[PDB]
């Protein structure tokens, strides 16, 4: 529900978004240009520091490719 599935070529990349909206406060660190679609995500930030950024830091969450990518 609140979820969110992001289609991808290699397996749906669920994003827990209310889930993260708990563990997360400033959301302008996702949404910059204030709450609303991210004109420009993708691989590019979803791989750079936009996804992973904020997970290898602290060594938690979907770092590997079979972790993301993967139905
Ligand atoms: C070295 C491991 C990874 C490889 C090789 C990889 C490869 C790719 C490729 C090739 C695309 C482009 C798909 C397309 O638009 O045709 C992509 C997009 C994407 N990746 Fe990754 N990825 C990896 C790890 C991750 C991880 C860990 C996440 C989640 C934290 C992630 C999230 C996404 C998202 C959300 C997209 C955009 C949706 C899509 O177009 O598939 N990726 N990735
Ligand atoms: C004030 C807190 C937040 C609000 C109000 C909010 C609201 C929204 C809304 C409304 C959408 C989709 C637009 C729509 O359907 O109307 C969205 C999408 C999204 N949000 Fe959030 N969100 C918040 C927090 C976060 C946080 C903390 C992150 C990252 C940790 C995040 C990541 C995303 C992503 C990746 C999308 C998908 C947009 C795309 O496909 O490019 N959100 N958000
Ligand atoms: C669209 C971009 C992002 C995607 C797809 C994503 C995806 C995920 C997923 C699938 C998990 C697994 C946690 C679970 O639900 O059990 C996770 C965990 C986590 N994510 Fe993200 N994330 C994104 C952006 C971020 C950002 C920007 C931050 C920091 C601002 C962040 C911080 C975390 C943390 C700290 C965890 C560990 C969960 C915990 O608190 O135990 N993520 N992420």
């Amino acid at each position: 529900a609140d979820d969110i599935v992001f289609k991808a070529k290699n397996g749906d990349v669920k994003f827990p978004h209310k889930a993260h909206q708990k563990a997360v406060p400033d959301c302008k660190k996702c949404h910059e240009k204030g709450p609303g679609k991210i004109e420009g995500f993708g691989k590019e930030m979803a791989h750079g520091k936009g996804c992973k950024g904020c997970h290898e830091e602290m060594k938690k969450g979907p770092t590997k490719c079979g972790e993301c990518h993967k139905k």
